């Protein structure tokens, strides 16, 4: 979905308000390759710790789902940058998935990842998004076979996405070996989530292979800080990242 030697920002849904959400997405459109905007869940287990202090942030300020959508359509306006909306499934199941999609493409969102998509959902759930026009994106952690990173990879139309939740400060080995593992057996472009810190690893990771990288955490942290006033932080961290 994004160009080769893409950075993706990640940015919570609502952290701490969904104008400062899209306030930090108009900032940072300049050197996105794409964007993965996360909706918010109680019980945000499959997360880092700081990524998950900012779901109980968003929540706990009031953030409600559809203003996500609210926050894909402003954006929309000012940009066509693609945005993957990351997505716990329960709201997605209570709201009903293919109204869910259909209401997720009309705003403006090109694909979804939803983190704990259930197996037995699968088939059904990617017919739907192909259905309503929506791209999909799996996730695999340094856990995930090489069996199953090719069934991953035949169901994905978006781009495989590969985590680590070890955090790090170095990238850890076995998030390397799932890259490396991945680039083997994946068609679709992978990005990584191995929680980035240093322009070291952003370097280092497209060096080896990754189509993206995908910058959360480290965004977020300067966000649980500086609140609404993140904005020029963020700009900074980022040309950090990109040794500009």
């Amino acid at each position: 979905m994004f160009k080769d030697g893409s950075l993706i920002p990640y940015l919570t849904a609502g952290d701490p308000d969904k104008q400062s959400t899209l306030n930090f997405l108009l900032a940072l459109d300049e050197y996105a390759g794409a964007i993965e905007l996360g909706i918010p869940f109680s019980d945000p287990i499959a997360d880092g710790k700081t990524i998950q202090e900012s779901h109980y942030r968003a929540l706990k300020n009031g953030f409600k789902l559809r203003e996500a959508f609210w926050i894909v359509k402003e954006f929309r306006r000012h940009s066509s940058t693609p945005i993957v909306l990351m997505t716990y499934y329960n709201p997605i199941y209570r709201a009903g998935v293919r109204n869910f999609l259909a209401e997720a493409k009309a705003s403006g969102v090109a694909g979804i990842l939803v983190v704990d998509l259930p197996v037995f959902h699968a088939k059904e759930f990617t017919e739907i998004a192909r259905e309503e026009g929506i791209k999909t994106v799996f996730l695999a952690a340094p856990n995930t076979p090489d069996e199953r990173l090719k069934v991953i990879d035949d169901m994905t139309t978006g781009f495989v996405y590969l985590v680590s939740l070890y955090g790090t400060e170095e990238i850890p080995k076995t998030a390397y070996d799932l890259l490396r593992r991945a680039k083997r057996i994946c068609r679709n472009k992978v990005a990584v989530g191995f929680g980035v810190s240093k322009r070291e690893h952003v370097v280092s990771l497209l060096k080896e292979g990754a189509n993206g990288v995908v910058v959360g955490s480290a965004l977020v942290k300067i966000i649980g800080e500086k609140g609404r006033e993140a904005t020029e932080f963020l700009k900074k961290k980022v040309e950090e990242l990109l040794g500009i």
